[PDB]
């Protein structure tokens, strides 16, 4: 929205970004001055204040501060330091709100008289931007919207010297004129690209020197932060007057600009008992309003709500700081947590609720002492374990619970906690049986919810036509009818989509707020579409102002930012509205009904889908316009869109805080033209009985809830006292109209039957179904990546390698640090050994055929086996199995000798005696210096000692040194027994060793040719001996 | 990222992106490679190795582990499958 | 299905002990149905010599303070009954308890098989009066138990020493996929 910035923030930004022809004196020349400020550091970094006469000003957001006398007015620097002794650091009462003081401001004080000054203004408004200008300055303006001259500057356009010229400066000196007629168009152009929503200089003096400006107020488009992010560099957002936020208060603002989802808090007394978190931005209104109605006007403490589907750890954060507040005090009556919600429409209840119930699980201590009970009323996606688990969770803690679902009102849970209640050419038609939307953006949940929706409500063809996603290419997505499968086409440009389906009347934007602006001007270049919804929220206000002329010039009807749609039962539905299925046969919404409504949320527009469907036929058509400025279709259009509809009997609107919406509906009923029967009910009463209220922007008297309550009261509109019985009079007009026979009500029809997702139901714990797959070595679906029982970052927190990660992937065990570095020791010597091996060969014959490095690599593991990288694996088995029995080296020998077969690991080519083969000299001298025992390198030792008796060669080779070293150290290590050793020989884990070793070299080769630029190898023929059959 | 995870909180920089980020930068700054030589090694596929080397010790370790609780053979149901032939073609 | 029917999944407030089966699922419907809750509901088998006879389990339930009311039913053959009598003679237990044997057909009936009764003072009407006027509330058949058993859980209700507890929905089983 739009948020107020201190005057320094407004003048840096306009003494940097004006582009007029005025010479503007004074620039970049203030001083922020604070209680926490060396005095030498300003006055010598900033001394330029010393040649003139001061001005000293209060910094912390106060209106008409010259009549309260906080303005200083010619102090010198000595004056200035003692001025701000019987002010500073207390209390400043105004109005009726106080606060403190602790940042002021300081200016060069400027000689002017009436005839120089003059009053600026710049504010914002649907139509465009109202500019006015007012002749007297000072404290003499008194009323200003009716007595500065009025001029409109529409959306999109530039002003033209003329209208500045003869039609808003007409009172003002001449020279003075042509100055300002240039100097307003520069502050007009700096309003426009940076975003400012109101933007006021009161008063501005007009010299031959040049411009002075004294005071400044500045509100600023919030959410066009993404682009106007270089043009502000680090803009500040002061708190209103009043006491300062706590730091919670700070952390959960943090919190909000962490994500999307929206979290709001604010506190009036913690010494109250009556505290509310509920979910949904309106709904809390409603929960707050219906506090203070019956009792709780002062007695109310907290006043927040969580909404956007905040995630786990937002609603975890979120109950954490709402206990923290709720243990520092004692109230000897008692303490209450009231926490309702409407039934929310894509917030996923199960998440939030488990954050709460995590963080009272965790934080027991310190609640049961306050004497504090628990009234909960929840409903949305997957409430069923809303009521059920916090149903033990509070019963086992000790905490008395009240739970309650959709079937009891909203608002009872109020009066039950008090004791109050016992303790049981704009189109009128927008969406047809047969119309067809374009959904924008890849959402298969909302899409799938459209289609279900649209089965249950026996709809002969699908409602949703093509997809449009710009980052992957045409395809078609599997969607369900019923239970069987249909295909959707996805796009990836709207052209094709809008040109392959002609009959699509509908656009539902899923846009983010950076792509919303230009896929909806897409949209509306395109005649075809009638209507566009858009989904998404922080859109800024200028942006919208285009988009709504854009529309109105076209004639298309716009959905409102900001919303999660409408939905009109039997015909259409917009994304998410209405929930899931669950809601929509739990409301009824698959058959249409007798009463259309119009709202601002999209919480409460699902609250009214219940509340009329239990106390009425049932809804005909629902539209929640957004919670924006403004919306891109209002209350006062629907309204008529319903009127001009002759299946709608009732209307019933949700109006809220600020803007003349439902004046616009009291002169539509005062002559004539709404007939209809009409309740409307306008949130947010407590505005004008709380300290201050954020969650709108109301202005006069004339803006409240209780304004437009009674002034739709005594104008022909059904008004309740308050929510709590705003069912009761929709009652009461249906059955009044059923009585006067203008409406017949249909017998129900079942609808048909929708089979249930099964990822849904395994969210809710109804389908088992056996594992066909069993792992062990690695789990990755937590938040923390695990490696055999131990994340990742104690895998690297205690200098483990490649082999101690190698012994918890390939044996699940904790190797000693001697292990590790032996099996990385094996990894390095059996990395390569040239390229004549038919490995390396294969993996080199590949590479100069053009394939990649896995074919290539591939192509020559494959040839690893027996007769080529098998003799690890061969001489441990062979060696194992003669010291496992009792033959000593000597019999071994004899043994393999009589049989024909050599001792694997044992030969050389070369390093016969006096030269050993070094790799296995410095394997060996790890393992004689690490290991705690080696039987069987002794054994094959003694092995070698015999054999190298035979012929000086017959050593103990690198592949023999290696599997039983590596059998030493399964048998030996401590991490393994007997049986686990000899299965992890047996199922071959010294073959991954010899292949994730030459792995390397096969890449190393691989690369080595690539690099190379070596050619396609073939054989030459004379090393080939052709022996062919004659005929054969 | 920083604009990325501006856009949308979870647009974080990747295992995937920042070893090839890093990668490149040891490969452009340790001293060893000449710009061509840093440049001929990411074109001809040296992360593609890097990656195929790291995979290499899970994908044995998952041999191993399948090998060691005997798991029998698999075939994949036939629910999981949809068939979707010619009649007659 | 049937745990859920007679919503057996959370402690309550009453504990029966007998032989046969089928009356134990019987007997904790209609306990379920007309009272908060069984809190225990025990089958010893019907043989000669059961492992543990009707008073262990009843000792059992009166030394444990989770158990309000004892409910039982008797057979032919057996001088259990008048043994439980003698029991709740001096005050041994003093917890509510409803009894009624089942059996009277061996009183008027040609023969009957499915036990052993030997004397007249053993079968089920004698043990029936016993346990009449023995402090036991015993209705004349099994067909009204409903209005006595309930009466008697009204009947603590309105001492105040049972604390009625709602219920909680509990977490379902899913189903097999296939
Ligand atoms: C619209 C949106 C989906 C936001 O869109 P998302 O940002 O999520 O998705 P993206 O379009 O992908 O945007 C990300 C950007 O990063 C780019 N990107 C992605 N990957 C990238 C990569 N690898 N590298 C580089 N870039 C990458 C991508 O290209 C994009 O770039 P760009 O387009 O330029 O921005 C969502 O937020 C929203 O508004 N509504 C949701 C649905 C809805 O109907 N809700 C209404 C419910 S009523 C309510 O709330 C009240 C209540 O709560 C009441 C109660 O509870 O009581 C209830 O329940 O009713
Ligand atoms: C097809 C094509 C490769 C012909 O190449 P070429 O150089 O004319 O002939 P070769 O590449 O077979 O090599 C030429 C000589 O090498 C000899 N040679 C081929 N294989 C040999 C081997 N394994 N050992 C020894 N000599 C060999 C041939 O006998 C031939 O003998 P010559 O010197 O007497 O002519 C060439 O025309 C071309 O690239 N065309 C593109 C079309 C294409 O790619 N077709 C695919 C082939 S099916
Ligand atoms: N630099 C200045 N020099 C002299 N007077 C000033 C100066 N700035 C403000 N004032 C006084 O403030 C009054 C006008 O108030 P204004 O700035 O319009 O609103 P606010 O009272 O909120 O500051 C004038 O009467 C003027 O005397």
């Amino acid at each position: 929205s739009a948020k107020a910035i201190s005057e320094q923030t407004g003048k840096e930004l306009l003494y940097k970004f004006i582009c007029t022809t005025s010479a503007i004196q004074n620039r970049f020349k203030y001083a922020r001055v604070t209680p926490d400020t060396d005095w030498a550091r300003l006055l010598q970094d900033h001394p330029w204040l010393l040649s003139q006469n001061l001005v000293v000003k209060p910094d912390q957001l106060i209106k008409r501060r010259g009549k309260l006398g906080l303005v200083g007015v010619n102090l010198t620097l000595d004056g200035v330091k003692s001025w701000l002794k019987p002010r500073l650091g207390q209390e400043a009462t105004v109005g009726k709100a106080t606060g403190f003081l602790k940042n002021f401001l300081i200016e060069p004080f400027v000689p002017h008289s009436q005839a120089e000054e003059f009053y600026v203004c710049i504010y914002a408004t649907r139509e465009g931007d109202y500019v006015l200008f007012h002749h007297e300055g000072g404290v003499d303006v008194g009323d200003v919207d009716a007595k500065a001259q009025k001029l409109l500057v529409g959306v999109d356009e530039k002003l033209n010297p003329e209208d500045i010229k003869k039609h808003l400066l007409v009172h003002a000196p001449e020279d003075k004129k042509e100055i300002l007629a240039s100097f307003i168009s520069g502050l007009f152009n700096f309003y426009e690209d940076l975003y400012f929503t109101y933007l006021e200089i009161n008063p501005l003096v007009v010299t031959k020197d040049g411009v002075y400006v004294l005071d400044l107020a500045a509100k600023v488009d919030a959410t066009a932060d993404y682009i106007c992010k270089v043009k502000w560099g680090d803009i500040e957002f002061p708190p209103p007057f009043g006491r300062e936020a706590y730091p919670e208060e700070a952390y959960i603002a943090d919190l909000d600009a962490k994500s999307g989802a929206s979290l709001k808090l604010t506190l009036l007394n913690p010494k109250g008992r009556i505290w509310t978190m509920v979910a949904g931005g309106g709904a809390s209104v409603v929960y707050s309003d219906t506090i203070c109605d019956l009792g709780g006007v002062n007695e109310l403490a907290n006043y927040g709500e969580y909404s956007g589907a905040p995630s786990e750890q937002q609603t975890y954060d979120y109950a954490k700081t709402i206990l923290s507040l709720m243990t520092r005090e004692k109230h000897p009556d008692g303490k209450i947590l009231i926490i309702g919600g409407s039934i929310a429409n894509f917030t996923n209840v199960a998440a939030t609720f488990k954050g709460i119930v995590r963080a009272i699980r965790d934080y027991q201590g310190p609640l049961k002492e306050h004497e504090v009970t628990i009234f909960v009323r929840r409903g949305g996606p997957n409430y069923q374990e809303g009521l059920r688990v916090m149903g033990e969770v509070g019963k086992t803690t000790g905490i008395p619970i009240h739970v309650f679902g959709t079937e009891t009102h909203m608002t009872a849970i109020v009066g039950m906690a008090l004791g109050h209640r016992p303790i049981p050419g704009k189109s009128t038609t927008l969406f047809s049986r047969h119309t067809k939307a374009i959904v924008w953006g890849m959402q298969t949940r909302a899409v799938q919810g459209m289609l279900d929706f649209d089965y249950v409500c026996s709809r002969d063809e699908p409602s949703v036509a093509a997809m449009v996603y710009p980052f992957t290419g045409d395809h078609k997505q599997k969607f369900y009818w019923g239970h069987k499968e249909i295909l959707i086409p996805v796009f990836k440009n709207m052209a094709d989509a809008m040109r392959k389906h002609p009959e699509v009347d509908v656009l539902i934007n899923f846009a983010s707020l950076r792509s919303a602006y230009d896929s909806t001007m897409e949209t509306m270049n395109y005649a075809q579409i009638r209507t566009i919804a858009i989904i998404a929220e922080g859109i800024p206000e200028a942006l919208t102002r285009k988009l709504i002329k854009k529309a109105d010039q076209k004639g298309v009807t716009i959905i409102g930012p900001a919303t999660v749609g409408g939905i009109k039962p039997g015909c259409f539905k917009i994304g998410n509205t209405g929930g899931m299925l669950d809601n929509i046969l739990a409301s009824k919404l698959y058959r249409p009904g007798s009463v259309a409504y119009v709202s601002r949320s999209g919480g409460m527009s699902n609250e009214l889908n219940n509340i009329i469907s239990r106390t009425t036929d049932g809804v005909y058509e629902g539209v929640a316009i957004g919670g924006d400025r403004y919306p891109g279709s209002t209350f006062m259009d629907h309204v008529l869109r319903y009127q001009d509809t002759p299946g709608v009997k009732m209307i019933v609107v949700l109006g809220e805080i600020g803007g003349t919406e439902e004046y616009k509906i009291c002169r539509g009923i005062k002559e004539g033209r709404l007939t209809k029967p009409i309740v409307c009910w306008c949130i947010g009463t407590c505005a004008t009985m709380f300290s201050s209220e954020v969650q709108a922007c109301a202005n006069q008297a004339s803006e409240t809830a209780v304004a437009k309550n009674q002034a739709l009261k005594e104008a022909g509109v059904f008004v309740p006292r308050s929510f709590d019985e705003l069912g009761e009079i929709i009652q009461s007009v249906y059955e009044d109209l059923v009585a006067n026979g203008v409406i017949v009500p249909a017998q129900e029809v079942p609808p048909p039957t929708v089979p249930m997702d099964y990822s849904w139901a395994r969210e809710l714990g109804l389908i088992r179904k056996p594992a066909s797959f069993m792992t062990s070595i690695c789990d990755e679906r937590g938040q923390e990546l695990i490696y055999a029982g131990m994340p990742i970052t104690e895998v690297f927190k205690e200098e483990m390698g490649i082999g101690g990660v190698l012994g918890l992937l390939w044996f699940q065990k904790r190797l000693p640090k001697y292990s590790c570095q032996f099996i990385e020791m094996c990894l390095m010597v059996t990395a390569d050994h040239g390229p004549a091996v038919s490995g390396a060969h294969n993996t080199i014959i590949c590479a100069r055929a053009g394939k990649d490095l896995v074919s290539s690599l591939t192509s020559g593991l494959l040839t690893i086996g027996d007769r080529f990288g098998g003799a690890l694996d061969a001489a441990a088995k062979m060696f194992s199995k003669a010291f496992d029995s009792g033959i000593i080296p000597m019999e071994f020998v004899n043994k393999m000798k009589k049989e024909g077969k050599l001792i694997m690991g044992i030969g050389h080519r070369v390093k016969s005696i006096n030269n050993p083969d070094m790799r296995v000299q410095i394997l060996k001298d790890y393992v004689r210096q690490h290991f705690p025992a080696t039987p069987l390198l002794d054994y094959a030792l003694e092995v070698e000692k015999i054999t190298t008796s035979k012929k000086p060669n017959l050593i103990l080779n690198v592949a023999g040194l290696i599997g039983v070293a590596f059998v030493d150290m399964l048998r030996n290590c401590g991490s393994f027994t007997r049986e686990e050793a000899d299965e992890y020989i047996d199922i071959g884990a010294l073959n991954g060793i010899f292949v994730l070793g030459r792995s390397m070299g096969f890449i190393g080769h691989y690369l080595d040719q690539k690099r190379l630029k070596q050619g396609l190898y073939r054989h030459p023929w004379d090393d080939i001996s052709y022996v062919l059959p004659e005929h054969m």
